[PDB]
């Protein structure tokens, strides 16, 4: 699994989400350099209208591109799990409003890491910060604390992201996540750790369509 992130492996992101009947799909292209911790990626809006602010989607739309130490490879979860992938599982609530539900697959076809979501969100209010656009296109670095779960040869994953809305408040959005691998085979179930991350927004230029621009950097710690 390792030797497969040795690179600058390409990546492409398929996600379909469904916000309070809300549908639509998006389409990341970009590539990943594990050693140094780097995601470079556009996203791009391909079918409907946008119910919600981009940064929303962020932690939805590849762990397996975080950079791991030497004396911590023992811990990767993400990359023993290939070539054959893992599912991330997660629902995220947020603090007095809605939730997104969401399931995915992520894994190689071929030389491409692809990432393939449905996301599903209910009881967002019709004015609230999430659907009536109240939030600072923005992002901030977070902790991801990654601990076992050897119950289903698997990680369980707490985090919450603190969302700058327009105001000058922040809309807090609690994440319980669990990654377990599509294959049989053994995989390295890591001993308590975090990953330490930062996710910086931008935009093309050049880009008539709806998009996002996002350079991401994920190192391990703590061990």
């Amino acid at each position: 699994g390792e030797e497969l992130f040795t690179g600058v492996v390409p990546i492409l992101v398929e996600l379909d989400g469904d916000v309070n009947g809300h549908k639509f799909s998006v389409s990341g292209e970009g590539e990943g350099d594990a050693t140094y911790g780097k995601l470079t990626l556009k996203f791009i809006l391909t079918t409907g209208k946008l119910p919600v602010p981009w940064p929303t989607l962020v932690t939805t739309l590849v762990q397996c591109f975080s950079r791991y130490p030497d004396h911590m490879k023992q811990h990767d979860f993400f990359k023993s799990a290939m070539p054959e992938g893992y599912v991330q599982e997660r629902t995220i609530f947020f603090k007095d409003d809605g939730n997104y539900k969401t399931r995915a697959e992520v894994k190689f076809e071929g030389d491409t890491l692809v990432n393939r979501i449905e996301l599903k969100g209910i009881d967002f209010k019709e004015d609230g910060n999430i659907l009536g656009h109240k939030l600072e296109y923005n992002y901030n670095c977070h902790n991801v604390y990654i601990m076992a779960d050897k119950q289903k040869n698997g990680i369980k994953v707490n985090f919450k992201i603190r969302h700058n809305i327009e105001d000058g408040s922040v809309q807090l959005a609690d994440h319980y996540q669990q990654n377990t691998p599509i294959g049989d085979g053994p995989v390295l179930l890591p001993d308590n750790h975090y990953l330490s991350t930062q996710s910086a927004l931008s935009k093309d230029p050049n880009e008539k369509r709806d998009h996002m621009v996002l350079l991401e950097f994920v190192t391990a710690a703590g061990i």
